[PDB]
């Protein structure tokens, strides 16, 4: 540590590992632009703030081009800045990028890049547009096919159609401002469902409940349904997967924003040596923030036993060996909440029964 | 030994630049600000040099194995940072630079204490002060958190004394044996996460 | 399982067998329909709501 030559004053300044997880960008989408448009460059992410921002790129011609149409009915909705990528070179640009967690495709059908783009390992829940054309009830066998089963993807059916710039609004552009708006507004476990969509624009396709019904099971197409109470709202919070574990885009999406915002805080203890110092710096700064987001009401549970548990030590998680191997393991339990997809009212007249 | 593997560019001086000059400063920065003990990995060069060659992380799957090639890394987060604390030996002993170090200066800064105990000669109360002196210095590292383990009775031991470690024959030769053992704490290489979502399982 | 090959940090989600059992479609009828009925096609389950 210190070696001491001469008489004299030593400062040295020893400090413990300071651990803090720090929680930004939760929703920060990128375009797939169409191949066709001229005005991105080959193969670089060009980056957009806001539409006055945007507009100087084109200063014209809000009318028609499906792209130019999307964008500005994303930033009408929701507020982020995006990236904007050709399909092409989609696959190439996407990992080497700061925050990318929503791949959007503004009407391109990108089914496969996405599917080489996304392990379980990075993360990027990149939501779909669904089929332009009409999807009656007895046809659903057929509609679904398309669509593989991938927990990491989200169909919206409706295309929509608005006032301004009289082409066909894809719905997956619109949505991706909800997402923002909604994870900016009341944090990301909340179902980016039934939230008023504040743009002016009406879904082209009339939704009916029981046309709903057959859609919203197995690879679930959500439903973008007008009712008079509120308006044009987005109406279902399913994933392409039906099973228990990763049914909904708020359980899904928080395993995201966790499992990112704690890698960035893992690399300021990347290669410190671990032992009984270090992984209590990393247990205890873990657990602040997965106290955080219990009292926010992001987890479920009574009390903080139930709600989450994180576990490193020698022994209970990793054995001597894997420590001789340097790969100190971390396991993170997380018990996320899920939307009242369907609330039931069961009504007694036995009131002294109880 | 140690290889790093992309020679490094800066500003001034246009030639190319090292990297074993360059790795042998953070070395000797490392061990003043935080110990030996701890890797000499992820510390941002302090000069303006960057490195040469751009490293892909692919690129360092194949390498940091076997005989490994540690890479100068450069990431948006610290700058330029050194990330590899592995040796030339892929074996489970002696595997990294913070671990063989560490037996060096221990077996350095013993071995300068045993010249003022050379010419002794070796009986109980000689051996109880060597014994004593050797397993203070193992203490202090313990306190620091360089050495492993819960209690002081499994970091480290220190065993002298005619029986236990030497017999009489030995003693008759005039050569006494110590045997000093250490758990030197090794770098988190590959920290995992695994994330379940059953939470009163545990 | 998982591979380490590179230094840096790797998530991994491991979940167990999540198993639900769904009580859905009690009483779904089908109708043979009359052989002379003209209406519905050869072969296939036309199907019906209201």
């Amino acid at each position: 540590t210190t070696v001491t030559s001469y008489p004299g004053v030593y400062i040295e300044e020893l400090n413990s590992l300071a651990l803090s997880v720090s929680n930004s960008a939760t929703a920060v989408p990128v375009f797939a632009v169409d191949e066709q448009n001229q005005y991105i460059s080959e193969d670089n992410a060009i980056r957009i703030n806001s539409w006055m921002d945007y507009l100087n790129l084109i200063g014209n011609f809000n009318n028609e081009d499906k792209l130019d149409v999307s964008v500005r009915a994303y930033f009408a909705n929701g507020g982020g800045y995006c990236y904007l990528v050709k399909t092409t070179s989609l696959e190439k640009i996407i990992p080497t990028l700061d925050d990318v967690t929503l791949l959007v495709a503004a009407g391109e059908d990108i089914k496969t890049t996405v599917d080489v783009l996304c392990q379980p390992g990075k993360g990027l829940f990149a939501v779909f547009d669904g089929p332009e054309t009409e999807l009656t009830i007895n046809g659903a066998e057929e509609a679904k096919q398309a669509y593989t089963a991938t927990p990491f993807a989200a169909v919206y059916y409706p295309w929509l159609k608005a006032d301004w710039a009289n082409i066909d609004i894809p719905p997956s552009a619109v949505m991706a401002g909800v997402y923002a708006s909604v994870d900016l507004s009341r944090g990301v476990w909340k179902a980016p469902a039934n939230v008023a969509l504040k743009g002016g624009l009406e879904p082209k396709f009339l939704v009916t409940d029981e046309l709903q019904g057959e859609y919203n099971t197995g690879r679930a197409i959500n439903m973008i349904r007008n009712f008079s109470n509120t308006g044009t709202t987005v109406w279902g919070a399913r994933t392409l997967e039906d099973k228990d574990n990763w049914r909904y885009v708020p359980v899904r999406r928080l395993f995201n924003s966790v499992e990112r915002d704690i890698k960035r805080a893992m690399s300021f203890a990347m290669f410190e040596p671990n032992n009984q110092p270090t992984w209590e710096r990393v247990r205890a700064a873990i657990s602040n923030y997965l106290y955080s987001l219990w009292q926010q009401g992001g987890l479920a549970g009574s009390k903080e036993e139930d709600a989450y548990f994180v576990q490193i030590g020698k022994g209970i998680t990793m054995t001597q060996e894997q420590i001789d191997a340097g790969q100190m393991i971390v396991k993170v339990g997380l018990a996320a909440v899920r939307p009242a997809e369907f609330i039931i009212l069961q009504f007694t007249q036995d009131v002294e029964q109880r």
